[PDB]
This record gives structure tokens, sequence and C-alpha cells, in this order.
């Protein structure tokens, strides 16, 4: 009801960023989830220097995402792909689901009338482990 639930582990460090009144999402991807962010200068995650800046998620269009997690080839668990489908029908696939082994897919639709209002995200400084909608 007050947000979604926490997509892959949340076993690593917590920070939380506001979502603007451009209602936007940021990520840094790769092989895998880099970073997750609200503008292009609050990501949380790996160093900027680890994937590379990708354009952004309307989350005023977002219908639902599709969350794999797993065993990443390089080492340890993480959220490797996330794929927005947006309340049109398209969709955009980040990360890659291919370089990760013992995977999870997570569904989830976001509600009816609900904003999202903040961005939780879990990092241990290297990749992207869970993330959550606040509403």
């Amino acid at each position: 009801a007050m947000g979604s639930p926490i997509f892959g582990y949340s076993n690593t460090q917590q920070s939380q960023r506001v979502v603007t009144a451009d209602n936007l999402m940021y990520l840094r991807s790769g092989f895998a989830i880099d970073a997750i962010g609200t503008t292009v200068n609050n990501l949380v995650g790996g160093p900027v220097q680890g994937g590379v800046l990708r354009a952004p998620i309307a989350l005023d269009q977002l219908q639902s995402v599709e969350v794999t997690s797993g065993l990443y080839n390089w080492g340890g668990y993480h959220i490797v792909a996330i794929k927005f489908t947006m309340k049109d029908g398209s969709s955009v696939l980040l990360g890659s689901t291919h370089y990760a082994s013992n995977k999870k897919v997570e569904t989830y639709t976001v509600p009816q009338g609900k904003r999202i209002k903040q961005i939780n995200v879990w990092t241990g400084g290297w990749l992207v482990e869970g993330f959550q909608f606040v509403y």
C-alpha cells in the first residue's frame, strides 16, 4: 500500500533518493545494474570512475517491472537486469539476464493512483543488490 516490495536483496547498504517533479529514474548498467538514482548527479551504486548511464525511466508512465537477480558471473549476488514496462505496452531492458546463474525473476505491477515519491537502493559500493519504490 505504501511502497513496492524490496526487489533483489537487502543485505548491502541502503540509501534513499527523492523523486523530482520530472518523475525520472536514472540507472547505470552494463552486464548488471551498477547504480540507481533520481538525477544524473545522485545515483547510488558503483563509481562514476562501472557501467554507463542510460536513458531514464518515466516513473509516471511505469506500469510494471521485471527484475532479474542471481549469482553474478563475476562474483556475488546482485540485480543483473530490470525490464521496465510502460503503460502504453512498450518496454525497455537495462542490464542483462545472460551473465548470471541461479536466477530469480520478480514481477510487480505499480498500483493504480500511486506516485513513486522515493526510491530506496541497496548497494555494496560495486553493484545494486536491491531497490524499492515508495509511494
